[PDB]
């Protein structure tokens, strides 16, 4: 007997429909129909967009795509980390960073370098241990990271002959990644391309979908049906009213405007980074490519109208706020409450969604992928392969939510109403724990070398945000005090990380002599 | 003002006490001074103990100790798994399988093999799959594990030139296994050894301990305590007064006869495995070692008495009652409520405890071990770092207990009411959830190849345990009927089991051989 799904349907051609498109048309080897509907009618978010590392690993390689492949397709370009500007102190937004008490510009960095260990304890515990007891007064992104250095030189992370030199994520503008899986899906996975806008919904007496209808009068049946319809959630919110779980007293922010600036790298290079730059009722991200940085002021509309925000971000790149191609996108915060209902499995904006702070949108697209294959059904829609699949969400989705209200809650700013209102707000239990693990001087989610979509944060990535924006331990992790041997051990380690990153700045190429031998 | 803790006392001189004092000895860099108080006791009969593989890594490694200089010191010898015999047919026991209605013997086993993979599914998911389907005979443990080939022909899991094969644990007499610590600790860490009874626990206005007064009137002084006195928890039940949880709820056995059993090793062979004897009101350990193996029946002491058990263990190996050298334990089943209180913190039978059916025991010392050096505090005992370590006590505990819950509520005898009272018990949560897990043909806990005492049972070990027994999905692994590829891709994945099973059954050594070369006995 075959029960499987002979056919599924998905509503969207955006990134998340298009990534399901292309994960799918993998992983069901041909034995499935795959149709994406899509209105090209309706645009697609596309704002100019940066990753995090698995990218490549969980989703490209998953698909037999080489990085330079697809990298040269979106003119993709190469991010080591998010750098903070301005988190510390007061004042209107500015692309430079405003100066601290002890002279230092108020800037940290949050790399994905791994942090080295001695006798099973990680750098940041020995920086840490120095810091409160007086014997440094080095930053913790400059003392644990030679990509700090590499950074700061804008230098790239792979040399000319492509040896990697550090680990790294990508920049991308958002439009041509999803252009590329739409020809990749299309002409080697065999989706089926229509081009329609979706009128109704056709769902039997269970509750469960069976057909959706275009506008074109054609009828796309289906037995599973992935809504990457976006924010409107035209399956998984309208159809099967599943409620969203408003979140806006988590995380403030609800609003962006961005746009894309044009760029000189030859008089300025490109910074192989998102910088992530503070505003008076929010931030604004800057994702350098060649040619071009995209842009975009995050903010909350309950502290900033879009008139506001639109003059502070025009004011911040220099740009004319009368005559300039805005991107106005309102969006969600927080997550359905259950993801995939009866015969709809949500993916991208139509399920969970954070401020693009650390840059969870995509990854939470290729995760709930990976979960949905993992989980794929057949037409007895089993309760456990569902319930599970949901709690995958839930779970990757409060790891970063939490990770994201730490970002606000202990920043020292007090100027404006959106920075105080960032400290009335209430912390999940978990993110709580995790301070008080924290303060206590232990290590928060150390590292295991699937599972890390469940604690994608690791130790590391607490202490480039607890620390740089000045959260410290309450003392020192106390087993250090008998650990003299480690100690020196790790004054190894820093020299290691000094010696590395001064190595590396010589011997590396720029990030744009990179980019120039990578693209055209 | 020093906030540091300069002194440790360690009460007890056992298993726990000797290697608490040596790996503190180690993690502390002798900025500290450590005190073992123990009583001499008596010497008594080894009816040896078993292991997990992670003894050599996370123990044995951080004192730099070699594998061979301490299995040299305490007769060990190799394990490669647990060996499950007639845990499905009913009647008295007896070392020799009987035969099931398929006509395959009543054997299963649990290997420590790591499985393989094909498109990010565990082979076990294509064995169940085929076997749900109609389309394999198989054993689960046949189909997955060169490991069973090489058991069933008593091969060593190391070649004569010391390579390794497979993955492997340990079987040794943990008396001297304690014997080799106490003299590494003496000898090369300085550890103050005061060998005396314990008669008063000294404590402070705030409940804190402050010294142990001993017999001969010393009083030790200490900043903090670790109790390994055995199941008596002389520092954290009585001092302390922190309770235990009895969880006889979720396991019945509570009681153990065991002896050491002389056996012909040029005759026989020595078995390269644990084997677990079902018997009518528990089951039997065999713990082979070069030149005997020891064996314990466990039991519970509601479904038989002491004599009962004793008399059944000496008919399974033809012992004479009368003529044998018994050891009898009544053991308690739970955790303390907090595992480390105050300024006292529990390790070893101290702490928590389960009956041995998967080799717990030792793994649950080093690894509380390991937690205390990771929360090692001051005098200021941050309630965080107290509070750390017991939150992951609990979550080991749970693991455990949860996988041993799942060896007796699937086992189909119903011959006896200790097999019976098996299945009225109720199952925690966890492990519930987990069945219901399995059940939908999904993985359970998939490896992940420090955070391996959360999650130390995986996919291959309950499936082990599941299919052995006979509970099996509901229905294959749904993915897996769109994946003709990734199916056909694992076709090669059994059939290099069964190739580098012929293999390795020619090319290594008995275990008998490997054993003579490394104890020099040859
Ligand atoms: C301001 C801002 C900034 C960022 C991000 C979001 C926001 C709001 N993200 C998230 C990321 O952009 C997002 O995950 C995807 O790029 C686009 O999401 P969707 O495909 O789900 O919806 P999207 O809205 O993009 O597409 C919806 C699709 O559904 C179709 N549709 C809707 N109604 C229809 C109907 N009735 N009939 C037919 N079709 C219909 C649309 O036409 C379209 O094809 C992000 N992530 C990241 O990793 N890093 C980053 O830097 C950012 N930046
Ligand atoms: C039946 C059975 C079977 C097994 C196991 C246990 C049991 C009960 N174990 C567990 C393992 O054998 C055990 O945990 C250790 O070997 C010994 O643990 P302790 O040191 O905590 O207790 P233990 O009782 O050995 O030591 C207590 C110490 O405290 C001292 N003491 C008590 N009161 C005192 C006082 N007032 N003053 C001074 N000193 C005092 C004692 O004298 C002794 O030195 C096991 N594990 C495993 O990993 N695999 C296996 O296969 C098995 N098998």
């Amino acid at each position: 007997m075959d029960n499987r799904i002979k056919t599924v349907v998905i509503l969207g051609g955006g990134t998340a429909g298009w990534m399901t498109a292309a994960y799918l048309g993998k992983a069901l080897q041909n034995t499935v129909k795959i149709v994406v509907l899509e209105a090209p009618t309706i645009p697609r978010i596309g704002v100019g967009e940066a990753t995090v590392p698995n990218l490549q690993r969980a989703f490209f390689d998953y698909l037999g795509i080489p990085e330079e492949e697809w990298m040269r397709e979106c003119n993709a370009s190469y991010k080591m980390a998010v750098k903070f500007i301005n988190w510390r102190t007061p004042g209107e937004g500015s692309p430079d960073p405003r100066t601290l008490d002890d002279g230092h510009t108020d800037t940290f960095h949050h790399p994905f370098g791994l942090l080295p260990s001695a006798d099973q304890i990680p750098l940041s515990h020995y920086w840490a241990a120095k810091r409160l007891q007086g014997e440094t007064d080095e930053n913790f992104d400059e003392a644990c990271f030679a990509d700090t250095a590499i950074m700061n030189a804008k230098k790239a992370p792979r040399f000319l002959d492509m040896r990697r030199a550090t680990n790294y994520a990508w920049h991308f503008d958002a439009s041509k990644v999803a252009a590329f899986l739409r020809n990749f899906a299309v002409t080697k996975q065999a989706v089926e391309h229509v081009e329609d806008e979706m009128t109704e919904v056709l769902t039997d007496e269970r509750g469960f979908i069976t057909a959706l209808r275009t506008k074109s009068g054609r009828i796309l049946q289906g037995d599973l049906f992935v809504d990457c319809s976006g924010f409107r959630g035209l399956l998984i919110n309208k159809a099967m009213e599943e409620p969203f779980i408003d979140m806006s007293d988590h995380l403030l922010c609800n609003s962006a405007v961005a746009t894309a600036v044009p760029h000189d790298d030859e008089k300025n290079g490109v910074e192989p980074y998102t910088s992530s730059i503070a505003m008076e009722a929010g931030w604004t991200w800057k994702i350098p490519m060649l040619g071009r940085f995209g842009s975009g002021h995050v903010y909350s509309d309950h502290f900033a109208t879009q008139d506001e925000a639109t003059l502070a971000f025009s004011k911040l790149w220099g740009l004319d706020p009368d005559n300039t191609e805005f991107n106005h996108v309102r969006f969600r915060v927080g997550r359905n409450r259950r993801a995939w209902v009866r015969n709809c499995v949500s993916v991208g904006l139509a399920s969970c969604f954070v401020e693009p702070l650390e840059s969870s949108g995509i990854y939470f697209i290729y995760a709930a992928i990976h979960m949905l294959a993992k989980h794929f059904p057949d037409k007895t829609f089993d309760k456990v392969l569902v319930d599970r699949f949901n709690r995958e969400i839930e779970e990757m989705f409060d790891d970063t939510r939490d990770f994201l209200q730490a970002h606000y809650y202990f920043s020292p700013r007090v100027d404006t109403p959106f920075w105080r209102a960032n400290k009335e707000l209430k912390l999940a239990d978990s993110i709580k724990d995790k301070v008080e693990t924290y303060r206590a001087g232990l290590p928060v989610n150390l590292p295991v070398t699937e599972a890390e979509f469940r604690n994608f944060w690791t130790n590391g990535s607490y202490y480039c945000i607890f620390a740089g924006l000045g959260l410290m331990p309450r003392n020192p992790l106390p087993a250090l005090a008998y650990k003299p041997q480690s100690i020196a051990e790790a004054e190894l380690l820093f020299a290691d990380v000094k010696r590395k990153g001064d190595t590396l700045v010589e011997s590396l190429p720029s990030t744009y002599d990179l980019l120039r031998q990578l693209h055209g």
